[PDB]
RNA sequence: AUUCUCUCAUAGGGAUAACGGUGUGGCCUUCUACCUGUUAGAAAUAAUGGGUCUUCAGUUGUAAUUCGUUGCAACUGACGGGGGGGUGGUGUCAAAGCCGUUUCAACCAAGUGGUAACUUACUUUUACUUGGGUUUAUACCGUGGAAAAGCCUGAGUCUAACUCAGGCUUUUUUGUU
RNA sequence: AUUCUCUCAUAGGGAUAACGGUGUGGCCUUCUACCUGUUAGAAAUAAUGGGUCUUCAGUUGUAAUUCGUUGCAACUGACGGGGGGGUGGUGUCAAAGCCGUUUCAACCAAGUGGUAACUUACUUUUACUUGGGUUUAUACCGUGGAAAAGCCUGAGUCUAACUCAGGCUUUUUUGUU
């Protein structure tokens, strides 16, 4: 297997994946434009197929061009690597404002460069996995981060007291001396081949100071750079997880966390660049008090972890509520708030197509489109597999029944209120439908009525419930684990 | 995917693997009997195809019977699991004498029970991998134990003073209360499903006290029973590895090792059964002295690990020498020590077929059959892949050039001496061949002459060298890692 | 029968001789520096049959250098143990030493009180075979078929002896070849 | 051209209109409790069209029990928020409270100084769609072909005006369908 053939395969697969994503993009845009025409009538805006802007910044950001000449690109890249002259082209960088007031600098390399990065740095990560720490993730959406969450959750539940602290490694990775990185190349038993060292040094030479964040090379270079920090924190006995440019360190002892702070600074001085906490707190039971500055629950990647349970962060709950409310608004209010309702089917005959579309959109967003019979069949044993899609799939570890029950109530209440406003708007337009099915139900009846309603032999009006899919998620976690339910 | 179908697949695959192994066994026996006929002439023993004894102790130990009625076996096993009456049949148990003076009780379950054990306990180990420790292995031949070795090796090289201690958990797993095991079923975030709990309890009920060792269920149950010991040792800051019923705990601090001893004592008390050391020592540079009872090098699974290098254990070197010496003896002396040399080709015309067979046997044992051109192409870059088979494949981490150089000298010397004895014996039988090629070379010439010799255009007289394949092993470790060279 | 198929199936029924593999060589194709006859051929190469090195470290010169280092020469420094018995120089006031010269030893053995054996072997596991796939020959485990030999039992004539029937063991060819 | 093919190839040449995908439905097949018309049929079922629950905790009885627990009934305990404005009881010496009664609110909002909008959207990533595979219809991105309309430029007769040629933009059908 020659290197040129390997580069060919990698570049071609990356290009094909991007092409497939764009094809599905424009197909989705067309299907949605057809549905939106049906929804907003003549007011429906016209389709607008966009192509990513960075496709034009360089021709090699474009999947279609790279697929046009991936053989020549791979040929030249292999020759440049063999002659040790290869240097990656500049990536597209956009500065996104971090909510904490910082700046996260994304880097989108060109398809050839990204392909080479994956080919080599996935190999280096696989070859050196046992030298790296446990809970080290390059992205804050990585599916494996929940393992770290699980650990902290378990610890929080068991430990009488859990001291925690947080750190921002953003500036560390923005400006870390590449000479320090190079000093780590032959330490901690890392198996880095000479050609791999050339590719690492080439991607670093393309940069000037710091490691590119959010890239195929980020995880490996971070682990290689922070290997001594990880070793010192493990020798102290604290547990830690690095996700992107954030690090959480928790322990059962105050002295241990203090010494961890000391370790981070010894590492900061040795690296030439400082690491600053977001800082330190104690997590205890809600009833019991604290001696040091403390909070009841930590917020860790969309989870509010407490000594009593794991729940969804209020920001994440707000996002869920935003999506559900906008589903209902888009399908049941926005069309009726236009200047003309021409081409928009007005509900009649005890049938609202808009309400079915909205309930189904909410069901897709939450369950992934599952029926309550499917979920109950999984919960009973009748069925041995239930696909776990939707928003709850991203919160597999939630065990807060009260939160999900409250969100159930909120879903029902918002359905009632939006339907009432839809009736009011319809009546303004001159279509009395209050007595009809979708607008006559009282709130304390919606669920029941919609549960009984059937169309095409399938109950497509049932109001989706977070608690049912939570039951299923708990069973699926106890039967398959986290990794098997966050992707099929 | 129903449970019966899953059991069917597993039982059939296990039976087929065993059948394939037996077929290859008798085919090998025949090929070797043909070669041995050629070697020992009329004195050659007759073939004797054996079948494993345990195949007859129960019909389900026999792969062929299980393949005969694997459908009925799977049907009944699935029904028994669903009705929660399944109980594994007694395994075959032979008590082997451990060199330390102990007894290792191996357990060979029947093909159905082994298949079920794999099906469920591999799932459990995968689903709970992140809850387990790093260096936990169920066999002392597991390919991943070398990662643990690598870790300690690195530590030894970097640390001045590496306090080590060793522990025997043999009696712990021989008699651990199954109630303690059951108490751990709902701890450390372990995801164990109800059916998995039934299967664990069934395999335990089949036993009475302790965990079966050397089985598919050994690793998981050992991790589940020792999870709190692992957590305590990790909080202390010591690093440890459990291989089978052996545990090595190392640290850079004496206080940490002493506190680890205290932890093991407490865990022994909480389990109702004691854990005894083999005990506590300090590993330092060869030149520098020590305070406490100390040794220059620890012996860990075929490795003599020192602060200066990693070498092969003297017992393992003895084993290598035994195999090479017997190869030469069998092919060059034993046939000539028989009563009659009838049917045995006597060397003449400057060709010794026996010497070629012996050199090729040694090459297979050492290199795996590689040519020195293949190894030099890998070492140079001409060739990008060299399969790593033979004895050195089991010692991928050796970096002791002196040991390999000494073994090179020993190979050349033993070749010379065995050839000289072959010449003497041949002359007794009345066949003077001292002037001929295989009996004329001086020791300090053997390699050179054998290097230049060629047959079929390929140099199959070259004396195999440990150091060349060590160069190749080092390059392959720096290019592919441990996991990729211990199995292709 | 280890094949194929039925039984509310970790066990039992049937029906056919096949099923499952092994070494060699062939094509396919994965990667492989240089120099060469001699076959084709118009110097483009291919199959073939002979040969050479190919690694690591330092020094120095040179080019790049984001000051971690990197490409190229080209010079030497290693690149095949240890032990026993004699014997020469060294190399010192003696002597350890350590240079080399010859003999002994199949290994353990640089050791045991002593030293032979062993590979379908001993064993804490000391464990694996030649990049992936497929078909001309030589085969293999089991099962089936055929023949021969030996032994035992029973029946007919019956002093002997002969014939028939049943059972058991062993050895040879083949359909997979 | 995003197809196919050549150049010692991160770039350039050519040749053809195709390539790459999407929703629906069909078969294949993975797993799916019970009760039912009405179609086939001799009660063996299949496609169909309607309906019910299916989870968790405790108590008790019972069977196993390696004393961790496990199968089965069968009884209740939860199993769809919060807020604002009025209003009844409670439930106390007042009052917090907390039972229920009606209205308001699309969400954020249990809040902002104020409250609307928004899904190809905002964003630290807030990220994904209905078990696997394949073909009748409706399509999609790009490219190609055809037609129509508009604008600009040049040429001939030339006051006008007409004709031709070139370029640019937009909109419609199809070969993939």
């Amino acid at each position: 297997m020659k290197l040129e053939q390997q580069i060919q395969r990698v570049i071609l697969e990356e290009a094909k994946a991007l092409i497939k994503d764009y094809h599905e993009y424009h197909n989705r845009v067309h299907l949605e434009s057809v549905r939106n025409k049906k929804r907003l009538g003549d007011s429906a805006p016209d389709k607008k197929i966009h192509r990513p802007n960075y496709w034009s910044f360089d021709k090699k950001f474009d999947p279609f061009y790279v697929k046009s000449n991936y053989k020549s690109i791979a040929r030249s890249i292999a020759n440049k690597i063999e002659n040790r002259t290869y240097l990656p082209n500049e990536p597209f960088t956009k500065d996104v404002p971090k909510p904490d007031g910082g700046i996260r600098k994304v880097s989108i390399y060109q398809i050839p460069d990204a392909a080479i990065s994956k080919l080599f740095f996935n190999r280096l990560l696989a070859k050196n996995r046992h030298r790296f720490s446990s809970f080290s993730y390059a992205y804050r959406n990585d599916r494996n981060v929940h393992f770290a969450i699980q650990d902290i959750s378990v610890d929080l539940k068991k430990n009488e007291r859990t001291f925690l602290a947080e750190f921002d490694f953003s500036d560390f990775f923005g400006s870390i001396s590449h000479s320090f990185l190079n000093e780590q190349f032959n330490e901690n038993g890392f198996y880095i081949s000479p050609e791999e060292k050339f590719i690492i040094r080439s991607f670093l030479r393309e940069r000037k100071v710091g490691i590119p964040q959010g890239t195929s090379i980020s995880l490996f270079l971070a682990n290689l750079t922070c290997w001594k920090l990880d070793q010192d924190l493990e020798r102290e006995g604290v547990k830690f997880s690095r996700y992107a440019d954030d690090t959480i360190i928790w322990s059962q002892e105050y002295s241990k966390i203090c010494n961890a702070f000391n370790i981070i600074t010894n590492f900061s001085k040795s690296a030439g660049i400082k690491i600053n906490p977001k800082g330190i707190s104690l997590l205890t039971k809600k009833g019991l008090p604290s001696e040091i500055t403390s909070k009841n629950n930590l917020d860790f990647l969309g989870y509010t972890l407490s000594v009593e349970n794991v729940s969804i962060k209020e920001k994440s709950v707000k996002k869920i509520k935003k999506q559900i409310s906008y589903i209902l608004y888009r399908n049941l209010i926005q069309p009726l708030k236009k200047t003309s309702l021409a081409g928009q089917t007005i509900p009649a005959n005890d049938r609202d197509k808009n309400f079915l579309i909205a309930i189904c959109e909410i069901r897709r967003y939450m369950y992934g489109g599952l029926s309550k019979s499917q979920i109950k069949d999984y919960l009973s044993g009748r069925s041995n597999r239930l696909y776990f899609k939707g928003i709850m799939s991203f919160y597999p570890l939630v065990n807060d029944v009260e939160q999900l029950k409250q969100l159930d109530g909120w879903i029902v209440s918002v359905i009632y209120r939006a339907l009432k406003l839809r009736c009011q708007l319809l009546s303004k337009w001159g279509y009395n439908r209050s007595h009809n099915f979708p607008f006559i139900l009282d709130r304390e009846d919606i669920v029941d009525k919609c549960s009984k309603k059937t169309i095409a032999g399938r109950k497509l009006f049932e109001i989706p419930s977070f608690l049912l899919i939570h039951k299923a998620l708990q069973k699926g976690l106890q039967e398959s684990g986290i990794e098997k339910i966050m992707n099929p």
